[PDB]
């Protein structure tokens, strides 16, 4: 049973066993009844090289399990920066949502992965609300993570349509003087954004 062997080797990080299983015609996109594929297990376990091989042989980069998790979800949840970069480089939907409406940005913000949040925003990650109506910034505020709230408020302020350059740079400079106030400045910015619309 080559599919099961490929799933086991993908989860255990056995690179040469994955190569040999591929050489015998194992299905790159073999999924168990939960919808979990070898790319899922390699992105979850943190095996970058197996991610690169699987993607090289045609692994579905946007395969979702019965919970709605894509491999990008798993890489963001478990803090695998380089696997996030590799999956995005191979066309992963940066805005994929799970059963709870959560994007990889939500899961990366949940654990305070600053670099993964940066990489996701570089690839055009969108600000979305989960089932609880919460954004990645809200998650940043529920936790005591000042840096993450500062970055996410930087991006929210950066993308407001009705602020002019002097106001936007004033809010950004106000995000570098005291980051503890990142939650208040964004609200001030949003009020101004809606007064000039």
């Amino acid at each position: 049973d080559l599919g099961r062997k490929l799933l086991e080797a993908a989860r255990a990080g056995q690179d040469d066993e994955v190569r040999i299983l591929m050489a015998n015609g194992a299905d790159v996109n073999a999924a168990d009844n939960t919808g979990t594929t070898p790319l899922h297990l390699a992105a979850y376990s943190g095996h970058l090289e197996i991610v690169e091989v699987l993607l090289k042989h045609g692994a579905d980069v946007d395969a979702s399990d019965v919970f709605g998790y894509t491999p990008l979800h798993l890489a963001a949840y478990w803090g695998h920066l380089e696997i996030v970069e590799v999956l995005l480089k191979n066309g992963a939907d940066v805005n994929a949502m799970d059963s709870d409406g959560m994007t990889p940005l939500h899961l990366a913000a949940k654990w305070g992965y600053l670099e993964i949040v940066e990489v996701l925003l570089k690839h055009g990650a969108v600000n979305a609300q989960d089932k609880f109506g919460k954004t990645a910034f809200d998650i940043s505020i529920d936790n005591g993570n000042e840096d993450l709230a500062q970055i996410l408020a930087f991006y929210e302020i950066l993308h407001l349509p009705n602020l002019n350059e002097e106001q936007r740079n004033a809010f950004i400079q106000s995000l570098k003087d005291d980051p503890s106030q990142s939650a208040n400045l964004l609200a001030e910015a949003k009020k101004l954004n809606d007064a000039q619309a």
